[PDB]
């Protein structure tokens, strides 16, 4: 399949080179898979999620995404127009309250609420879970991620938009989960992303045009943009069988496109996210 004038992250991640603009993908398309998108909640009402979307947990008074970030998300997992793998099935989670923030404690009980709750749901092809979130250094934090990974779900997790070492927040630090930076359209890091060892992958980060609440579209920047992008793709790769949750981290990064970015420090993988489509 191919997409034409398709967000350039979209372009990105099927290519070899920056400057390109059309998405070149499998038409299966994630079907069979299921990402579980743990935020401010999912519209799942958007059109372009097609009904595949819908929400399964709360910790606030209302499901509703009043904020717009994981709808967002969301739409950069697998909307029809926005999306990485256009058929797969969202879960939406909402830890995050209507002004972004959310406390650690229930955070931690959203990520074991996924670890459960997969075993209600119809994945045959592989569950994954896309946290885009951070916060300060937490072993609470990390070992919940931690559990998650371990529970068989393909964890992704938002390095931060510090423009500092990830080593210090949570639950980008954790070793087991798949810890994601940002880059730009011409291939440099983006300049809040975290970095350090503990980055497993980059993605597309900066001015990344996706869903948004009350029906609409927006480009934002962030992080939070690049994990969506791996989580879709993971995915992607498992419903064509090219791996499973437990090995998909290290797949994509032994897949990624080598040396692109530029302002990599040393120590840090030069890695972004590829998804190898032949047609
Ligand atoms: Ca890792």
């Amino acid at each position: 399949a191919a997409q034409t004038n398709a967000p350039w992250g979209l372009a990105r991640i099927s290519s070899t080179s920056p400057g390109t603009s059309t998405y070149y993908y499998d038409e299966s398309a994630g079907q069979g898979s299921c990402v579980y998108v743990i935020d401010t909640g999912i519209e799942a009402s958007h059109p372009e999620f097609e009904g595949r979307a819908q929400m399964v947990k709360t910790y606030y008074y209302s499901s509703r995404d009043g904020n717009g970030h994981g709808t967002h998300c969301a739409g950069t997992v697998g909307s029809r127009t926005y999306g990485v793998a256009k058929k797969t099935q969202l879960f939406g989670v909402k830890v995050l309250d209507d002004n972004g923030s959310g406390q650690y404690s229930t955070i931690i009980a959203g990520m074991d609420f996924v670890a459960s709750d997969k075993n209600n749901r119809n994945c045959p092809k592989g569950v994954v879970a896309s946290l885009s979130l951070g916060g300060g250094y937490s072993s609470s934090v990390n070992s919940a991620a931690a559990r998650l990974q371990s529970s068989g779900v393909m964890v992704a997790v938002a390095a931060g938009n510090n423009n500092a070492d990830a080593r210090n927040y949570s639950p980008a630090s954790e070793p087991s989960v798949c810890t994601v930076g940002a880059s730009d359209r011409y291939d440099r890091r983006s300049s809040f992303s975290n970095y350090g060892s503990v980055l497993d992958i980059f993605g597309p980060g900066t001015d990344i045009l996706s869903t948004w609440i009350g029906g609409s579209t927006r480009s934002i920047s962030g992080t939070s943009m690049a994990t969506p992008h791996v989580a879709g793709l993971a995915a992607y790769l498992m419903t064509l069988g090219k791996t499973t949750a437990a090995s998909a981290c290290r797949y994509i990064a032994d897949t990624a496109n080598k040396g692109d970015l530029s302002n990599i420090p040393f120590g840090t993988v030069n890695l972004l996210a590829y998804n190898n489509y032949q047609a």
